[PDB]
């Protein structure tokens, strides 16, 4: 029973607001007396965000926190975000911090529309700095997050979809993940590589679940595995990654470099139709932490 | 993708209940806490416990109920099927609009997995045709709840009790009647053979058509009875005209008649999949319902 699970969303739900500018509406995040939303809410295509921002008043921004309307007492631009100062502090803001998530790591997304939380799901920051999210028109300002004890770590705010169907956005300081810009010009994600650390954790999960048909007695070095991995657009494995896999190595008695020799043969010979935990595809959005926790 | 409902309205209802050295989670709604009755058990979890006997031997004082840091006072108690109802001195201020509902096989819900009264994860899953859940539940998760939220009202449908030897899970509704043939005793128990939820696979095939995946359609069609002959051979639930009517709205938005889709699925079952993918997966997904496909 190994499932993609999201963090409970309640602490974040109390922070979700609707921000409207003229006719374009999206979501904002209300912490203390400040509200964060994508800056492209002030748009009507090569926009000059300094020029459009100077042309706006505090009254132009309609901020609705559920029933009640909040008044912007001031505003400023932080990279690709706006920070709206509001007259009132959210009584429900939790202990929180902003963090910059790293490729391979996961977080939960609270998909919201019109300031109302709609659904919650888990995904991963891919190596090409996009995410395979679920985002419809109106979802901008939806936030991705992790929770550790009582503290919410915010790491993502949604801005855009790319032509490949995947998604791009920023941390909570407004810096984009990846080389993307918030204008609707042609933009392309880089070639997506596979999160090798996560495929390896999934193989440990499978071995723990009772299918070990893919294990072998061949051996590999870290360097000779990385050389093969990159030919197949898998991420090279670091020695920190080997260390992170230690507990699953011990629990199963399969050395990390031996699991790499298994993976190596799967890359080179494919799966002649066989399945691992039920699919002909190696899953790369389950971390070593997820396998350990289940 | 599978999405869970936002868990906030449920998270405020989660508390910790301890009897002796046994701890699990409880659901606190107004002035009463609901929780699995085997919280009053110790070593003889496995021994056929007499729960009427174990309960007559207890006082309100033996139930330690904590809502975070604050301890609530048990004013009374009673058993309802496999649940305990604890009357608490204080009424939960965070109590949402809610009802108790008994879900049917094939229907989906969200699980808030809890430990020591503290929410820790949320996910979507389906009630299996054999009345088990394919959940993710560890020691201490009992009393975790399943629910749907449409729209301001929480529909509680599941409370967790136990894990079968096969790793699937079993529990009750919130009036404490088990789903399936199970009893709350640490004896080894088998579910009936599980099946694939045909109504859900068909709903998902409509979902695939909408987001671009059309490779699997074909010019053929079939009748209800021709299709069920192939489904029974592959361990799929039979399809009925109610199912077809349920799929009606999904026929319109697609322009694909329900029994054309059955022909497409029949080919996918008889032909397998080329190793290619449908909406991302290499297996026929049966835990998204028609009602899920419309919402998302
Ligand atoms: C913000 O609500 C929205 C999120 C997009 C909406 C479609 N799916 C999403 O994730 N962002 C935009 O609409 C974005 C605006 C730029 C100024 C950042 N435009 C965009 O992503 O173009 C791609 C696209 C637009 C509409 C439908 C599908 C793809
Ligand atoms: C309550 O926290 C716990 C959750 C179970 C155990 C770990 N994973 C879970 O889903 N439930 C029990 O421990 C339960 C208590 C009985 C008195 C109902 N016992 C149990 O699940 O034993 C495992 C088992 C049950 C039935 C057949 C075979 C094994």
């Amino acid at each position: 029973g190994f499932r993609k699970m999201a963090f409970p969303s309640g602490k974040v739900e109390g922070c979700m607001v609707q921000v409207t500018c003229g006719t374009t509406t999206l979501n904002g995040l209300w912490l203390d007396d400040t509200v964060y939303c994508p800056r492209h809410v002030i748009c009507t295509l090569n926009p000059n965000y300094e020029d459009l921002l100077i042309r706006k008043s505090n009254h132009s921004f309609l901020v609705q926190a559920g029933n009640v309307q909040l008044r912007v007492i001031g505003h400023s631009m932080q990279n690709c975000l706006l920070r709206l100062k509001v007259d009132t502090s959210n009584p429900k803001t939790p202990k929180y911090k902003f963090v910059r998530i790293q490729p391979g790591q996961t977080f939960s997304v609270l998909a919201c529309y019109n300031g109302s939380p709609s659904g919650v799901y888990q995904c991963a920051m891919r190596p090409n700095h996009t995410i395979k999210g679920s985002f419809l028109n109106g979802s901008c300002g939806s936030v991705g997050f992790n929770i550790d004890y009582d503290c919410v770590s915010f790491c993502y705010m949604h801005h855009m979809e790319l032509p490949t169907g995947v998604h791009a956005g920023t941390d909570l300081e407004g810096k984009f993940y990846g080389p993307f810009v918030d204008r609707q010009t042609a933009q392309a994600a880089g070639t997506d590589t596979t999160i090798t650390l996560n495929v390896l954790a999934w193989l440990y999960a499978a071995v723990i679940n009772g299918d070990r048909w893919f294990l072998n007695r061949f051996t590999t070095t870290l360097n000779d595995f990385n050389l093969v991995a990159m030919k197949y657009n898998y991420e090279p494995l670091t020695q920190d990654h080997v260390d992170i896999l230690g507990p699953l190595s011990a629990q199963t008695g399969i050395a990390v470099l031996d699991m790499c020799a298994a993976l190596k043969e799967l890359l080179q010979n494919g799966m002649n139709g066989r399945t691992i935990l039920g699919s002909t595809i190696l899953e790369d959005e389950f971390t070593p932490f997820d396998v350990v926790r289940q």
